[PDB]
């Protein structure tokens, strides 16, 4: 049960996506605009965050470069009410953590986002999830983690 | 310039994908069968490895469970000469590192696999790429790496 944030201009449509999101218990904030979502990013902590395109605050590629204020202010995931082929390709170039599309079958996205095996990555542990500073001061991998815990 | 291994039953058809692979200098071995590719996995070292389905040695879901001999013998990437909707969904459930599909536009896959921003992850460095044991015995992130190198 992760958390997936919302970046959308339509509260009805963002609730429709929030269906798929909280289908895995994803914490959400109903966005009435792209800016609404980009601030919902900062208001709370989340495991994955949508982004938009061609919204009232979505300036397309200009929004693409804008939303990554210096180092990207999260917004790892993306959303789209269409296939957004060019947008989808560009986001994949950006290596987004996830993404959602309306024409895509929602059962398929349910199975995917619900479980897609998307794995990758104490005395000295200085992990800071709030500031994205996962770190152990000092740092068979499971054995290594067990030794670190003890 | 990485390496992408091949798992396919047709040498010409797999050479078609090998085009996209060596388009980024991906080392390849022409596979005339699923077993051909699964052994090409072991013959050399690679950055990414296709897998198959419904091949002469592709037993579908049975091949899916078979190819992961105990801990998966690489084969992170997958390939398909069709949309393989069920197969694609299942592989995504497996959290594959990569994949290729024939109906998918090859320019799109060129742009993706060429550059999709897929990054993620000395005195004591005990990294073993040959045996997948990336580790530093002792172990700002760039600063940390610089300090470790010195």
């Amino acid at each position: 049960m992760g958390r997936i944030l919302v970046i959308e201009d339509e509260i009805s449509l963002n609730k429709t996506i929030i269906d798929n999101l909280n289908e895995f218990g994803y914490q959400t904030d109903s966005s009435e605009n792209f800016k609404d979502g980009e601030y919902f990013i900062g208001i709370r902590h989340y495991d994955l965050v949508l982004a938009s395109w061609n919204l009232p605050d979505g300036d397309g590629a200009e929004l693409v470069n804008t939303i990554k204020h210096k180092s990207p202010r999260t917004s790892v995931m993306i959303m789209s009410a269409k296939a957004d082929k060019d947008t989808e390709i560009k986001a994949l170039k950006a290596g987004a953590d996830d993404f959602v599309k309306k024409p895509l079958d929602f059962d398929i996205l349910l199975a995917r986002i619900e479980a897609r095996l998307r794995l990758g990555g104490i005395e000295d542990l200085v992990i800071d999830p709030d500031e994205e500073k996962i770190t152990y001061k000092g740092q068979p991998f499971e054995v290594l983690t067990h030794l670190a815990r003890h």
